[PDB]
């Protein structure tokens, strides 16, 4: 029997699904959520031994501990330990596609644990044992005898094991499958491993007990009086003393409670359930529950004799909510809903996919400190205390079954095929079963990447059967199926259309208009944020909030799905894809976070932030106006930061107490400012800031900004009359000017300026010259490869038309002596095979100041692909700690991606000045900048930068950071213009045409000056 | 408010909303074009393709294919080998539907929808033709004079601008070379406002009030320097109103010894003064040429927010239909995207936006009705780097949108004005 390459087996001798239990015999220790006695944990040292095929593992390791095993941690993915590679692949499945088979080679666990049972729990009651998450699939033996078999890696499998156990020592045995019928099913685009991955526990119930509970809260139009409604099952001997009491907890104070028999109501022609009871509780003005305030009441659920003794307690939080869909538009509580959204795989870079408390809580508060309000659990059902942390902290929650066929052609192979409805239902209704009492799950979802199937609609309906309380959504097939009450494309862009025949990406805007459609839009995935990404951000929330039925979207995705490897002299580093001699692989695509696998932001957190901020402001004369994004909650704790700076000088500041109601505004009247005489452009920046410590967020947190530009003055004084004259030299092969210890050398072979003096020490370790490629983005990449080109990819638009190889042919190189300067003027080609590519024309003119005023008009041929950037490279000498700049700032930002940079004057290390991206590219360029500061050189005008110890030829040549080594000097990047970086996502060219270098002809010019 | 005026002749945005309302659109990958019929009952069985190929205003091949599309249908016509030319320019393709027979509303061989899209473009590597004749620098307390053969260029050193030039004993400007950052206000620019109850958010208004229209151009720097082969002349300008500098232009003039004068302008704008209508130069020419020939987007009056309809090629017309005889007097007879403009002897090269007339601003700004104009001696000309939009959404508030305001704050633009 190969019940692992049977999709009609999913389960052998497995109890019910039900949701969390701890059977508490004190009610008051339930109230509390205090530890139960009857709870016990297995987690700990546990034998492992690991085999090529299920067929290698010997008879005897039922009955005695193998002697070659090794003692690990459990919960573990033994991929972690090293015992096999772990795999990652996207689409593609990791084996052979030929369902219900695996390989005969099927890498196999072979788990065991010698522990200690009482004897207590043996006397009396019901002993089963809890396996949170197994992957792929098991058996289980105790004590030499078969237990039982079960699939389904994300949702907890549970055995009675009363007839197996003995007091004292007790043996488990878990055979552990790699590959199983089951990961047809779980195809997701992340890490491919295997093992007892989540907690495993054993549970002490009573013969007469409580099997299931459900609550349900039911409200009227406006919100002021509730009905708590709890559904209980029995299991055991049904005898007419048998109670259940419901109560209902604010704190410490019991708002309600109802006590009742068993006896449900008559439901058809053969009566009711004579096992089940349900009670109605009225709560008058009830705390309602929401991200913005999680309001929590208690349900103790109390089984007992009517005569008052108790034979157990179970118990869950509640939250008071409302989700409903009305008139297109997803409501909570009445309010219309705006998901500020993110996707997070269950991913530790040491632990593997094996899921702790003081991660998931580091998780949640980064979420809330960068105003996310809602989490997608991509693609399954999570740690069950995720939901625990998430309806405590305030999250809105789509829990998602199990399901992604992804690789299967086409992809709803499975899904339609009626055969596979067993093995898709268990996923489905096992997880509404574990999870439909959270308040912070709002909406279920079918799965991920399956095509739409017919076992898709049907699994539909049956939720909402179950379950009325909550929208289902599922993006499968187009995103706007039957199986879905929700529009929820995956990465369809704001204003273009991806017209693909059968499943279109139309605009969103677009997709919502569409003839006779009226449901709500809420992307399931946007905004691919693989490496340097979040490019044209701003653009879908300016959309989010001008239209009413596009109510947001989750990001993909939180956190870089890279893995700790150590080298030769025991140093971690980052992985990804076939850094395991994992092969096939699809090497950087498992990295797409907001932040590092260490939980370190990446810039482009910080974008994320400021468009999902609670509150937008409009400024008209000296008065603010401030409007709340909030549905609930007042600015409380809440209070305004103004102030007022002249290129970077600050002049005036204050704070004024925020009043808002939720949807509300609120209008500040600026103090008559002091309008200075001096030149320059005046800047306004205001910050909300949050003076109190919240569960989680820390005193004086900051939750939103925004800057104007005010009042500007122009700067008519001409420069003071330098009285020196710089002496100019005409050599063969040199132009050398010179004035004072300042010295210049420009190159009449090449055109370039090629050293520079202060003293007699040097400047320059390359000379400066033109630069229109960039080290490319994974954006610019997509899904190029050397074996397998994409000829779509902006990398491979750019090498095709030889770009990375243009050779700049010089046309002129003249000087020339003025009344008080000397100007020398070059003009380049960049050809490539008869096509001239560029053409640069610059003059370098050298005052008695010692400043050097370049001008720089280079002309592009139409009918090349567009450049990354225009500017100029070199390699300076001076190798400095800090970098000053008047710009955008502090963190990187670029043309589709700065609106969170705020314009100031900036102060960082040069190491600030570089991001560690684990797939080096393109990095640290900082735009909106007027003064750039570097030891004792000064550039001025307006430009973007990027400063660094890596050349852009490096960061093109590395596949991973750690491999980066520091160059003599610092290379310097000023840009005149630049492209955008893009990420709606990285298979197909995303820069929006506004970003694109496609004016044919540019210039900008630049002063560089010593100080 | 007709796209007409009251006799049936067409406005200049007829023709904008001819194009746009085209009941055939095309794409063009590699050398395909790909037709696509909006009709919805009809086939195209009185419908032909027209396609032409050109280099900068020069015909290179031409061709006619046979148009079968269904209604809503595609149909794909493989173009035929196109030839590549050494020379330096940018190709340009063309297309036309051109309806062969007469029906009961139009003329045989009548245009229905046409398109353009850039082919190649080669640069232009080869150096400009060897010259070693040498402008002339004359340095008096009060002007720069440049001078070569008989070509003369005089600026004043007093206002920065180019004050004259003579070609021979001959005077080529009638007025001085000035920087405009205003436009004679269009009805959009206008709207609800009137002289008696002002509307403070109409475009006009805002300018008004700002003082863009009465700026005082008080010079800062006017430097001329000799270089081996080129005068070049430096000027500074800054436009103000009751103490506050609104725009400062920053000009180089280098005159060579092929006769050529090459001008590059730099122009920083307030970022709290209203957006300026316009950002280039003026002058009152001498000269009356009859015919205009200009390289660029034409025939017929285009602006940045009105200008899908006409096509680039050379266009050749009389002087009188450069400008547009709205009843209202207005800004008018622009051209976008010109890079070669010919009026009698003189010519400017670039990349350039321009209207040409007997009209100064000045006049069409203060004169309500286009039979009071008076053709002014000379012909004024204007050349902007950069013009605003000219809206219409609506006509009561601004409705030009804001790709199309001049909010960028730095601009820039490179002029050659040469003789032939
Ligand atoms: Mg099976
Ligand atoms: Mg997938
Ligand atoms: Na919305
Ligand atoms: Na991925
Ligand atoms: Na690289
Ligand atoms: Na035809």
């Amino acid at each position: 029997r190969r019940d692992w390459e049977n999709p009609g087996v999913t389960q052998l001798n497995r109890l019910a699904a039900h949701p969390p239990f701890a059977s508490w015999r004190n009610s008051e220790e339930a109230r509390t959520d205090r530890p139960s006695q009857q709870l016990r944990s297995l987690n700990g040292e546990w034998r492992f031994a690991w085999f090529p095929a299920p067929e290698a593992v010997p008879e005897s390791w039922l009955e005695c501990d193998l002697p070659e095993a090794d003692t690990v941690v459990v919960p573990s993915n033994w991929q972690m330990h090293g015992y096999d590679a772990p795999i990652y692949t996207n689409v593609t499945y990791p084996i052979t596609v030929n369902p219900p088979f695996v390989p005969t080679e099927n890498p196999t666990g072979c788990y065991s644990l010698t522990f200690n049972v009482d004897e207590s729990w043996l006397q009396e009651g019901q002993t089963r044992i809890i396996f949170d998450g197994v992957n792929s699939a098991f058996h289980l033996w105790c004590n030499g005898r078969w237990v039982g078999y079960g699939q389904d890696s994300r949702l907890p499998s549970e055995f009675d094991l009363s007839a197996f156990l003995r007091a004292g020592e007790n043996r488990l045995a878990v055979m552990v499958l790699r590959w199983s019928d089951g990961s047809y099913l779980e195809d997701q685009d992340m890490w491919r491993m295997s093992g007892i991955f989540r907690d495993v526990s054993l549970l002490h119930k009573p013969t007469t007990q409580i099997s299931d509970f459900h609550v349900a809260t039911r409200f009227n139009d406006d919100f002021s009086r509730a009905v708590l409604e709890a559904e209980v099952q029995m299991c055991g001997e049904l005898r007419d003393y048998l109670r259940v009491t419901v109560s209902l907890w604010q704190g410490e104070t019991q708002v309600a409670s109802g006590t009742a028999p068993f006896g449900g109501e008559i439901i058809d022609e053969r009566g009711g359930y004579a096992d089940r009871v349900t009670l109605r509780l009225n709560v008058e003005n009830p705390k309602l529950w929401s991200a913005e305030i999680p309001n929590l009441y208690r349900a103790v659920v109390e089984l007992h004799t009517a005569d008052g003794t108790l034979i157990e307690a179970e118990a869950c939080d509640v939250g008071f909510r409302e989700v409903r869909i009305e008139n297109g538009l997803l409501l909570l509580n009445g309010k219309p809903l705006l998901i500020r959204g993110v996707n997070r795989h269950e991913h530790h870079p040491l632990h593997g996919q094996v899921m702790d408390e003081q991660t998931m809580v580091q998780d949640i508060l980064l979420m809330k400190q960068n105003n996310f309000n809602a989490v997608r659990c991509s693609h399954y059902p999570n740690h069950p205390l995720w939901y625990t942390l998430c309806d405590r902290y305030g999250l809105y929650v789509v829990d998602e079954a199990n399901i992604e066929t992804h690789g299967m052609v086409p992809m709803n192979r499975l899904t339609d095929d009626p055969r596979w409805l067993p093995a898709m239902s268990e996923r489905v209704t096992r997880m509404v079963q574990r999870d439909r009492n959270h308040p912070s799950v709002i909406i279920w979802s079918l799965g991920s990447e399956s095509g739409h199937g017919a076992n898709h609609d049907a699994l539909y309906r049956w939720i909402k059967s179950v379950d009325p309380s909550r929208p289902v959504q599922y993006e499968g097939g187009g995103a706007d199926t039957t199986a879905t009450d929700i529009i929820c494309p995956m990465y369809a862009r704001v204003d273009e259309d991806q017209p693909f025949p059968a499943v279109p990406k139309w605009s969103i805007k677009k997709w919502l208009s569409l003839p006779g459609e009226t449901r709500p839009l809420i992307l399931c995935e946007y905004a691919h944020a693989m490496g340097n990404s979040l490019g044209g951000f701003a653009k879908y929330w300016q959309a989010f909030r001008q239209y009413p039925r596009l109510q947001g979207g989750f990001v993909w995705d939180w956190v870089d799905q890279s893995l700790i490897k150590y080298d030769e002299n025991g140093n971690p580093w980052s992985a990804y894809g076939g850094d395991f001699g994992d092969t096939p692989n699809d090497r950087q695509f498992c990295m797409n976070g907001l932040v590092f696998a260490d939980r370190t932001p990446h810039p482009a957190l910080t974008e994320a932030k400021h468009q999902q901020q609670f509150f937008q402001f409009r400024l008209s004369g000296q008065t603010i106006e401030v409007t709340s994004e909030y549905l609930f909650r007042h600015s409380d704790n809440e209070l305004l930061h103004w102030m007022v700076a002249l290129d970077g000088k600050p002049l005036a500041s204050g704070e004024v107490p925020l009043d808002v109601a939720p949807q509300g505004k609120q209008l500040i009247e600026l103090p008559e400012l002091p309008q200075p005489e001096s030149a320059g452009q005046l800047w306004l920046t205001v910050r909300v800031v949050q003076p109190n410590a919240t569960a989680w967020s820390e005193a004086g947190h900051i939750s939103a900004w925004q800057q104007w530009r005010l009042a500007e003055n122009l700067s008519v004084t001409l420069p003071a009359a330098s009285h020196a004259i710089p002496h100019l030299t005409t050599s063969e092969m040199d132009f050398c000017i010179e004035l004072g210890n300042k010295r210049w050398q420009f190159n009449r072979q090449s055109g370039f300026l090629s050293q520079m003096w202060i003293g007699d020490k040097k400047q320059l370790l390359t000379p400066l010259r033109d630069q229109f490629t960039r080290a490319p983005l994974d954006n610019d990449i997509g899904v190029s490869e050397a074996t397998r080109i994409d000829p779509n990819a902006w990398v491979e638009r750019w090498k095709a038309a030889g770009h990375y190889q243009a050779e700049a042919a010089l046309l002129q190189c003249t000087a020339d002596t003025l009344a008080d300067a000397v100007l020398i003027t070059t003009a380049h080609a960049w050809q490539h095979q008869g096509k001239t590519l560029f053409i640069s024309r610059k003059t370098y003119r050298i005052d008695g100041s010692g400043q050097m005023a370049i001008t720089v008009d280079v002309e592009v041929a139409s009918d090349t692909p567009h450049p990354a950037r225009i500017g100029l490279n070199c390699q300076l000498a001076q190798v400095a700690e800090r970098v000053n700049w008047l710009g955008l700032g502090p963190q990187e930002n670029y043309p589709d991606r700065l609106t969170a940079a705020c314009f100031d004057r900036w102060d960082l290390p040069l190491s600030d000045m570089y991001t560690p991206y684990v797939f080096p590219s393109e990095n640290g360029l900082r735009c909106g900048t007027r003064e750039l500061n570097y030891g004792p050189h000064q550039w001025r005008g307006d430009f973007q930068f990027n400063i660094s110890r890596y050349s852009q030829q490096q960061l093109m040549e590395t596949s991973h950071r750690h491999l980066l080594h520091a160059e003599e000097g610092t290379w310097l990047n000023i840009d005149g213009f630049h492209m955008g970086i893009g990420g709606d996502d990285s298979w197909s060219p995303s820069v929006s045409a506004e970003f694109q270098l496609s004016a044919g002809r540019y210039h900008y010019q630049l002063v560089w000056c010593q100080k």
